[PDB]
């Protein structure tokens, strides 16, 4: 084309910490260690110590492109590693301390980590797998002291070293998938990818990170770089409060109120426990204003419970795979007029694609499905931080993209005209019938509309030909209806024959749960072989 | 060797902003007041569809990847469509300033070798006058529904919708020339990468804080620093846009402000001063306006205070010139919120803090950082994705653009403090080197113009020693004490050459001191 006159420059994570040290040097980074003690530092200090970490790692043989692993929780040393490793051209491999010892050994050997930084309380685990590690040459405890055969982080620190800039497309970190395909798959992130993601996700309609914020990352830093919060927070100069491993309600409330946290991000389970605690104690968080929930789709009630306490809730979706965060939820300006119930349903949706992300919900052909909020399709993506394959795994890589270059998430969902995407629980709700998908929730909600039906629970049942087929357990409203009546009632609802339940069983009651929700778990086992599958 | 990542190969591209806008915020409005004063209304969805047709039409006119297409117009929907169509098809958008002399316009249009020119109807007289001097323009398109003989109407130039043509992100998407610089105009060529990154970095909370719920009114011309990337950024977030056209008088703006519910706006000091005078004398207030950004001339302390007194948060920005784009934005640090009104006001009056992705330093002729005491003078030098590394077709200008270590030399003098705040002062040349010491003429003249007996004052360096040209006349002693209470020879005149044309003054009093 026509050449620009823009200077040749590369994006680099290290720049965030350098900028932070110069403009927000005194902003604090508070951490609660595993012992429960609270440590206090600042960006200026973290910057100086990180420069020393690069020197120390170099003294230990770490060079451009080498992998350095961590097995720890959110605290200042992990933050220093977050910058030191990428800053020296190395690759930060963050490993989940909650994985089995065998899987940890597997990913550490697959990534061929040369050095391992881990928390003191994980020594027993490390000591147990040490003999199975083929490449780790140095074990560094993230503490002041370390046992025999181990090196202490504070002693490993060396002379301050200048950063070593690498092409932005070069790797800065990596993480492996789990519980999905089964076998852990590695995803390698670049500086370009994380710098861009940190910018795109921090806008007003996103996390709205600001220098005045006090950020508390409940999301582990060993997952998808903790939503890039540690990086983004550093970029804007926000104060950071790293909780360490103690994620119990009391411990968090203490940090929330004590430090004046304004923003936080975490998983549904931690938030549910927090909500239960706040409600039963009648205590309220004075400064908390924004809460992001990722991972499991946050239930409608969770959003409502926190919103009722003045806390704005925003969902987010991303995979440990390709992208940390590709969809974030916020209410469009013209949708602010919706009723509390409708707006709640909106907030309960996964969200809208964020800047720099191209997303579509398509079929096996890669063709967009109808934006009616009903048609099922696979979420496919393109963007700066979306992976195009995997590390050391031809098979997984060759079948990762569609002919036109989109990444296949493996997540099923629906999308509407407003652009909102709604990931569907491919297990608790979706029925995989011969390479096709069917929502049991949609079917049952429609059925419960029929006058003769008091309660209906649709579930997936094993099938010989197709993998699974829908089965409806009806609870009659007096005179039990006929399977034909119900079939027409569904046809007049927009459902096609191929998706109609194959059989309708009857009962006087459907097993509920503590929450009074259908205990489909039991139903799936009762009618386990109802279709001879 | 550097470890490969598994991230897919992708490029950043301005067209993505509009496509995303059409898909997620298709109904958000883009309102425009034309030169006639009429108000036109459209939406991103429509702008997207028409932009695709503009790419088809331009292609039909021979425009290809890398070719330059120029505009001579103000802020309105057609200029917005061009903002996306040209870059979207791989071409280069050359935005020319309609207020420049006919000669300079023909020069930059000939230097950029523009192949097509899009211009506003009310500029036909100007274009018709220079048409014969243009060696490369093959098609003259009037941005209106109809056009005179020899000219093509924009609405007729539109053809079949065409798909965008993506180019490497480092490829050119637009260009603009410098001006006023004693020498030949210098061309700066921007890339998709540069503008996309800049739109993200400047729109954060501590920046413009652009949101889909905002109603943005770009008073900054789209022919200057891409109107602060506002047209691009506003599109990205899906914000409603209100393009004011040429009529920037107070009444006209207030009408759009109130009538459209504008929440954010950006412009130059003169437009804002006129606006402040109007609002204060009439007693009228703007109900929805919440944030105002002022760029270009450093905004005076009173300007910020007057708007702040009216509930409007003011934020300065530095980079209303091609060579030094928006690289510094002002905002009050959280721990500095405790300052007194006066101190905080003085803080807001400072140019600001360097924005994300920008590496900035105030250094000496050796490229060494000067003391962060808010007193030591040095030149602002920069590095970043949207910082130019040279110029188009001008070896001399390009060879001396960077420091040995790769920083761009802005030519702007300033001081900076421990908090990171940069304070743009005098301009390199206009500086006064008096015996191994430095003196800012800008500081001196700004202080002098504060004295009641001084209407206008211009301080310049004279061979030897600052000289002040003042415009009942005060005594040199009065002014000397007025400066001493603030922290040689005083000439007088009835007017100072404008465009302060200190160039002329330096020569007139060339040997006033010997």
């Amino acid at each position: 084309a026509f050449p620009s006159t823009m200077m040749d420059e590369e994006l680099n994570l290290w720049d965030f910490l350098e900028r932070a040290a110069a403009l927000f040097g005194r902003k604090e980074v508070v951490s609660r260690l595993h012992t429960g003690e609270v440590h206090r530092t600042t960006y200026a200090e973290v910057y100086q110590r990180a420069r020393r970490l690069m020197g120390g790692l170099r003294a230990l043989g770490v060079g451009v492109g080498d992998r350095v692993a961590t097995l720890g929780f959110n605290h200042f040393r992990h933050l220093e590693a977050y910058f030191a490793v990428p800053g020296m051209g190395a690759v930060l491999h963050t490993a989940n301390p909650r994985l089995s010892p065998k899987e940890i050994a597997y990913i550490l050997n697959h990534a061929e980590d040369k050095v391992l930084l881990f928390d003191p309380n994980l020594l027993p685990l490390v000591e147990a797998i040490r003999g199975e590690l083929k490449t780790v040459q140095h074990f560094v405890v993230m503490d002041e002291k370390a046992p025999e055969g181990y090196l202490a982080y504070e002693e490993a620190l060396g002379e301050e070293a200048d950063p070593v800039r690498v092409p932005e497309r070069a790797a800065c970190g990596m993480a492996y998938t789990t519980g999905t395909t089964g076998l852990p798959k590695g995803v390698v992130y670049s500086h370009r990818a994380l710098v861009l993601h940190s910018l795109a996700a921090s806008l007003v309609d996103g996390t709205a990170l600001s220098e005045k914020d006090v950020v508390l990352p409940v999301v582990p830093m060993f997952h998808v770089n903790a939503w890039c919060l540690p990086y983004a927070a550093t970029l804007v100069g926000a104060k950071q409060v790293l909780p360490g491993p103690r994620l119990d309600p009391a411990s968090l409330v203490e940090l929330f109120d004590g430090e004046g946290v304004t923003f936080t991000a975490g998983v549904p389970t931690v938030w549910l426990a927090l909500a239960d605690y706040l409600e039963s104690t009648g205590h309220r968080l004075k400064t908390l204003r924004r809460l992001v929930v990722g991972g499991s789709a946050a239930p409608r009630s969770l959003i409502a419970r926190f919103e009722r306490m003045g806390v704005e809730v925003r969902q987010g979706y991303g995979l440990t795979e390709t992208s940390p965060v590709v969809v974030q939820n916020f209410v469009k300006s013209h949708l602010e007029s919706l009723s509390e119930e409708e707006k709640l349903t909106l907030k309960a949706k996964t969200g809208l694609p964020i800047p720099l992300v191209r997303l579509r919900v398509a079929d096996e052909e890669g063709r967009p499905v109808p934006k009616d909020g009903k048609a099922l399709g696979e979420v496919q993506l393109k963007g700066p931080w979306i992976t195009g394959g995997y590390y050391g795994n031809e098979e997984a890589t060759r079948s990762a993209l569609t002919p036109d270059g989109f990444f296949r998430t493996g997540d099923i969902a629906v999308w509407d005209e407003e652009g909102y995407v709604e990931i569907k629980d491919r297990l608790k709700d979706l029925i995989k019938s011969g390479g096709e998908w069917i929502s049991s929730v949609d079917l049952e909600n429609a059925l419960m509309g029929h006058p003769k039906v008091k309660e209906a629970a649709v579930v997936a049942i094993p099938h010989p030909k197709w993998q699974e087929r829908p089965l409806a357990v009806v609870v009659p409203r007096g005179e039990k209806p006929t399977p034909e009546e119900l079939n027409e009632h569904l046809l007049k609802a927009g459902f096609a024959k191929w998706q109609l339940p194959d059989a309708y069983v009857f009962a006087e009651e459907i097993p509920r749960t503590s929450a009074g929700k259908f205990l489909k778990r039991a139903l799936r086992e009762q009618y386990k072989n109802y279709y001879g599958g």
